[PDB]
């Protein structure tokens, strides 16, 4: 089997990317953001605090035939960017783009926090990391892709986003017109339960390339591009008046610059991220100080190939036993 969705911005910042799912029986469709930094499959729900609903669409498991509540199972999650949520658990059918899965383990919201009661664009999260990162207790549970896995024709999925347009999740093929050249893949190291790997070093806009090790995790769910302070200070560097604020969090430009390109290393290849998806606007309405795509990964623990740098490529999330990620141009 295969099954292939369209993915699309929220805002015309590219700030996430949502795409269409399908629960329950008869169908429940859900926006949510597909995120291969984690592992739960959660949703709002008719479950959910009714003062953190603000514009969702919500999932309602006692309208679905082949809903099932998980007996005793819970689930809590806490992201990176310091947002939450928690709940308890059913298992109902699951389709993304064509494919089906039966039993897949669909967390319920009981409770989420204000940054996701204020996103109405986004009405879950479906994790495409490893399933050992998944919460739920006292008996973790498998990703979509986990469970789909063995049905696939090969045992992959790609990630294709755009820049300030739609892409697309194709699960268990490859599409061969959707990228240039060919696909570099590099191995992947799974311990702490990413899509980890080692770029091979980076370049800022004309100048030449720096053969340098940079660990990190190609993660659809985070926005920018996380790096070490020494690759990002490099890179702001070269636009004019740009400076790290510690008062808005991160580094900032004059919205009036034209930014230099990033290029970043899978092996011999290079990926070329071009200036205009390193702009993030203005920090708060109508300022003339624009938020950079580049930051530093400082203080996070790890370097994070967030959606600035993997919409520059096309993304080959390989699950075969020994997994791999595979970049290519497009």
């Amino acid at each position: 089997s295969t099954g292939s969705a369209t993915t699309t911005p929220i805002d015309s910042l590219d700030d996430a990317y949502i795409t269409p799912v399908q629960i329950g029986t008869p169908a429940q469709t859900l926006n949510l953001d597909f995120d291969t930094g984690s592992s739960d499959l959660w949703v709002f729900s008719s479950e959910t605090t009714a003062s953190e609903v603000d514009g969702q669409t919500i999932y309602t498991p006692s309208k679905s035939t082949t809903a099932k509540l998980l007996s005793g199972a819970t689930w809590s999650i806490s992201y990176g960017d310091g947002s939450s949520s928690s709940g308890d658990v059913y298992t109902d059918t699951v389709s993304v783009g064509g494919l089906t899965v039966t039993g897949q383990a669909v967390e319920s919201a009981k409770k989420v926090s204000s940054s996701f009661t204020e996103d109405s664009t986004i009405d879950g999260l479906l994790g495409l990391a490893f399933s050992t990162l998944n919460t739920v207790s006292p008996t973790q549970q498998k990703t979509f892709f986990d469970n789909a896995k063995a049905s696939l024709d090969s045992p992959v999925f790609t990630a294709d986003l755009g820049y300030h347009a739609p892409g697309t999740y194709n699960f268990g093929f490859i599409d061969t017109t959707a990228y240039t050249g060919s696909i570099t893949y590099t191995a992947v190291s799974t311990k702490q339960g990413f899509w980890e790997w080692t770029s091979t070093g980076y370049a800022v806009g004309s100048g030449t390339f720096k053969s340098t090790s940079i660990d990190g995790i190609a993660d659809t769910g985070t926005t920018l591009l996380y790096l070490p302070a020494t690759v990002v200070s490099a890179y702001w560097a070269q636009v004019s008046g740009a400076k790290s604020s510690s008062s808005v969090g991160g580094y900032v430009f004059p919205c009036s610059a034209t930014l230099p390109s990033f290029t970043f290393g899978v092996g011999s290849a290079r990926i070329v991220i071009p200036g205009d998806y390193i702009d993030f606007g203005p920090i708060s309405t109508g300022s003339s100080s624009c938020f950079g795509g580049i930051q530093s990964s400082a203080g996070i623990g790890i370097n994070i190939f967030g959606d600035v740098a993997l919409k520059a490529a096309f993304v080959v999330f390989n699950g075969a036993t020994t997994p791999t990620l595979g970049f290519a141009s497009k």
